[PDB]
Parts: C-alpha cells; sequence; structure tokens
C-alpha cells in the first residue's frame, strides 16, 4: 500500500537524448531510429525571438550547421525539415537504443512523465497533467527546450510532448511530438494568454478512490447527489463538468470499493464546500487533480513495463 | 522555473534489476558485478513469518534453488551467503550493464529515488525521504520487496536502500545493501513500533528557499527570530531542532535570495502558528519537508547526470 505521484522508469527515454547546437544555441533533441527532433528554436539568436521568421532562418542553415551529439558520439547530419513548431534532422545512424514507440497527441485532463534534460544529459523525471487550458505546470530551466513527456504501455513508449516555452507567468507550453503546439501559444517571445484553467474532476475523483483504497477514509458521508446537482457544485469551485463518459472511466475504481460514484462526488461537494478543516488525504492537504483513473488502477495494482 | 518532486532517472539502476525465485516466493533483485542483493525473506513461506530462523532456512537451499532472471537470460547461482537481512548470491556472470556504483547508508531527513517493481520489471519511479524514525512513506505492493533506492552523482549511483517491510501502520521498513536494517525494525510478521516521528524542519526551510526562488513570496514577513526561540516552536509542533549545521549547509540558498537563515525562520514560526490561511506554497497546502537543500540547489540549477 500507499500512493505516490509516481513517474514512469525513464531508461528507453535516457538512451534517446541527444544535444543539438545550431550556431551558440544548445537545446536537447529525441533520437529515435534515423531521425532527430527538436524545437525549431535551435535556429534563432536573441535579436530574433520576439517575432521570429522560422522559413529565413532555416534557408541560411545547412546540414552541417546542426551539431548532434549524444554523450560522446558524433551525429552525421544529411537532411533537414521544419515540420510545424519541430525541426527534423535525417542522420546517417539508427539509434541503437530506439525502443518501441509512437506519437501521440494527447488530451487536456491526461497525465505523462517528464525527462528533465539540459545539454543533451537527463536531470531528473517527474510526472504531471496536461492542463485543461493545455499549459503544464514542470520545471524547466533554460537548456531544458526539446525535453520529453511519454508514458509508457507494455514496452511501448508513447511520446506526447516536447518541451518549448515558458510563458511569463512561469507555466509551460510545448508541442505534441509533429510540433503542433497544445494550446494557442507560439514560439515567439511576447506575452501570450493562456485562458480560464479548471480543475480536473474526473481526476480528484480518481484520488479519491486511491485514498479509500489506501485506507484514508475520514472525507467519505452519509450523502449522495446527481449528476446535475454536482455539476452546479463543479461550475461555482471551477471543476470541470463531470459527464457519464467520466463516470464509466471510474467504473472500475467504484466496483473495486463499493462507493458508487455519485456517492464519492457527495463526498467530494462537501469538501469544496467545507474544506479539508485542517485534515489531510493521502499526504496532501488540498485536492489532487493529477492522478488519471487509469493512473490509479496501474499504481493499485502494479503493472510493470 | 518551477519546482516539483523530481526523481534521479532510472535508467542505471533499471539495468540491475532481476526476479529471484525461492519456492513459491518471487521478489526483486539487483544483479551488480557478479553478485546478487535481494531480501533474505525470498526463503519463507507463510507458515514461516511469525518468526522466522533464517539460518535453519538457508540451510534447507542450495545454489540451484534460487531461480534469478534477468528478462528472459537466466542466471547461473554457484553461491550464496546471508549477510545481516539481505542475500547475496553470486552469479557466473557480471552484468554487462553495472553503472558505477556505491552502497551508501544515509542519514535520517535525507532524500533518494525508489524504483518501484514487480517480478524483476520496473513499475515506476518516485522520490522520498527517510523519516526521522527511520521509516519511509512509499508505494509498496506485494512483490514489491527488493525495489531499492538511490541517488545519483555524475555517473556513480549511490544505492542507500532495499524494501523489505510494510508495518501495519502502512508505512515501510527496510535495508542498506548490507543488510542493515534501517530503524528498530526485524524481518518478521509482527507489530513493531517505529516511535515518535518528527518534521524535518531543515527540508521545510529549503524549500521556503525554492518558493521565493520561484517568486511564491507571500509568506516572507517583517520578522525576525533566534536560534533558540525558533526552536521553543519547533518543538511544540514536533519539528527536529534546528542546528548551527544546518544554518550553515542552508548557507548557499540564504547567499543566492539574501534572505538570512533567522529571518526564513521567522517566516516558518509564523506559518507554524497561524497556518497557510488557505493559501498554497509552490502548490501545496501544507509545509514540505521531503527536499534537502543540496535538492533545492541542484533542481535549481539544473545539475545532470
Ligand atoms: O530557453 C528558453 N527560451 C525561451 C525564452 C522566451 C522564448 C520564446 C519562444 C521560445 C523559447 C523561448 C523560453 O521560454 N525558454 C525557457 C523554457 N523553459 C524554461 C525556461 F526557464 C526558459
Ligand atoms: O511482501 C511482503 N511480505 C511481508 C508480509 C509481512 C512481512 C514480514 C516480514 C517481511 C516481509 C513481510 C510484507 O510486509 N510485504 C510487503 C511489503 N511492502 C508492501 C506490501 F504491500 C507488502
Amino acid at each position: 500500500s500507499g500512493f505516490r505521484k509516481m513517474a514512469f522508469p525513464s531508461g528507453k527515454v535516457e538512451g534517446c537524448m541527444v544535444q543539438v547546437t545550431c550556431g551558440t544555441t544548445t537545446l536537447n533533441g529525441l533520437w529515435l531510429d534515423d531521425v532527430v527532433y527538436c524545437p525549431r528554436h535551435v535556429i534563432c539568436t536573441s535579436e530574433d525571438m520576439l517575432n521570429p521568421n522560422y522559413e529565413d532562418l532555416l534557408i541560411r542553415k545547412s546540414n552541417h550547421n546542426f551539431l548532434v551529439q549524444a554523450g560522446n558520439v558524433q551525429l552525421r547530419v544529411i537532411g533537414h525539415s521544419m515540420q510545424n513548431c519541430v525541426l527534423k534532422l535525417k542522420v546517417d545512424t539508427a539509434n541503437p537504443k530506439t525502443p518501441k514507440y509512437k506519437f501521440v497527441r494527447i488530451q487536456p485532463g491526461q497525465t505523462f512523465s517528464v525527462l528533465a534534460c539540459y545539454n543533451g544529459s537527463p536531470s531528473g523525471v517527474y510526472q504531471c497533467a496536461m492542463r485543461p487550458n493545455f499549459t503544464i505546470k514542470g520545471s524547466f530551466l533554460n537548456g531544458s527546450c526539446g525535453s520529453v513527456g511519454f508514458n509508457i504501455d507494455y514496452d511501448c513508449v508513447s511520446f506526447c510532448y516536447m518541451h518549448h516555452m515558458e510563458l511569463p507567468t512561469g507555466v509551460h507550453a510545448g508541442t505534441d511530438l509533429e510540433g503542433n503546439f497544445y494550446g494557442p501559444f507560439v514560439d515567439r517571445q511576447t506575452a501570450q494568454a493562456a485562458g480560464t484553467d479548471t480543475t480536473i474532476t474526473v481526476n480528484v475523483l480518481a484520488w479519491l478512490y486511491a485514498a479509500v483504497i489506501n485506507g484514508d477514509r475520514w472525507f467519505l458521508n452519509r450523502f449522495t447527489t446527481t449528476l446535475n446537482d454536482f455539476n452546479l457544485v463543479a461550475m461555482k469551485y471551477n471543476y470541470e463538468p463531470l459527464t457519464q463518459d467520466h463516470v464509466d472511466i471510474l467504473g472500475p475504481l467504484s466496483a473495486q470499493t463499493g462507493i458508487a460514484v455519485l456517492d464519492m462526488c457527495a463526498s467530494l461537494k462537501e469538501l469544496l464546500q467545507n474544506g479539508m478543516n485542517g485534515r489531510t488525504i493521502l499526504g496532501s492537504a488540498l485536492l489532487e487533480d493529477e492522478f488519471t483513473p487509469f493512473d490509479v488502477v496501474r499504481q493499485c495494482s502494479g503493472v510493470t513495463f
């Protein structure tokens, strides 16, 4: 027992990280088969960043201007393309450490692990959620661009995020691996509105199920609610509306625990309206929304990769 | 910027995990050079666990009774020894994936990453602290025994923890890699007192420095305190007493931020006495004690491995 914010083991991703340098800019790239993926802003200088003309900047570059190094080994670049906000550098050697992988574009409210890297070298791994407003709340310093987010299922890494930018508000934005930003963001040094975020209701409920499974149960009550009444409360407290598709995804946890989804909703309603009264749940003094129902089931059943 | 509970990248450890089976018991082992380390309780059955005579149990076993499998490859066991609460199985092949490593016995209040594994296969990685009472608050299911905790410095993995037991209270206990338990615990199915825990004061202060560095600063105040006055407050609130050695370890963060250690203590005093008043710090609604001052500096400066 116990319940922790757990990241996927990072080794399969560590073997894919490289350093990419173009002129004076160094950031991270991802080497899969004979292609390295990295943020296109590797080609800018500081004069460029307020509104770069990436097509003109890239026309000034040739294959030999992209320095790609995998630990101590230098890769030979034999082609370059820009796809949306990523560059794709074709190299003459397939990465021998390429895992089975896919590129996925995740939905808001889903979670993934981030392998934070600098200069091509891994620093740390942590779990986090794509916010409803398509930002992430990560830990990224200058040099972390090109660090990636991923999930693993069996032996297959699904890459879902590449880090590009810190907004002036301190939150993070990035792309899928086809270079399309999550959210309205653009790769330029401007203030950019993220727009209203909400709490991920289905994930809070999953975490309360994890709490009961672990024996933290003080917040269960004698009450029930309806999906309509709960959603009135959700709106007042800037929670995502709960839908029947959400109720259905919580089915396994409801079955495991015997606590009907709408009964758990009535526990959550009371927590929203009354607070935690100075108490904690699974070590937290707030309602946690970065565990999906699948996360909870996986951790509670010890699934491996 | 941003600040997250970050684990070390786990790849160097993933390459060392194996499954060890003795009779009907399967748990995890750690294969370094030509030795596999695992909990000695792999040799017990359920009849044994209330008070096993490990010396008699191990005398009934021979090399060929220890089944060791590294993914799909079977290892040949050519010797076996018990050291304290660990078994050491000598194998005929050195692990080709052995990293540079050391065995360390950590101090209470220090942190490390855990690679949770089942049947020799990694499940997830998370960070956590050795509590002052020598327990850890992990996420471990049946089958996780033999999972290890570690830190990495440059290219060198320091293994500090091997998981053995969940206490009836739901918290976790284990050994160093020489098989000596942290704390008063024994490897038998009995209720066992952990004794009084406290909050790790030097780590709370480091985290408040991390918060200021990140711009969460609402808790800074106009006050100062003395080490003696602060320690009176620490005692009332079951915090570890702060010593000058602690003040000295916080030196770099004090220098970085310009906030004297005793001034940060006066912020902490006010938080202990008044609470957080419904506010958060670095996403948390409680005072966080699982980041060491070294953790904070590393994460704030993007150190890699
Ligand atoms: O390295 C850079 N470069 C920036 C400057 C502003 C900018 C605009 C477009 C693209 C990239 C960049 C940026 O946001 N980051 C950064 C990322 N994460 C964490 C950080 F601390 C900094
Ligand atoms: O696998 C086992 N086996 C136990 C039973 C009781 C016991 C006593 C001595 C040694 C070992 C064991 C034990 O504590 N765990 C366990 C560990 N972590 C998380 C869990 F959920 C269970």
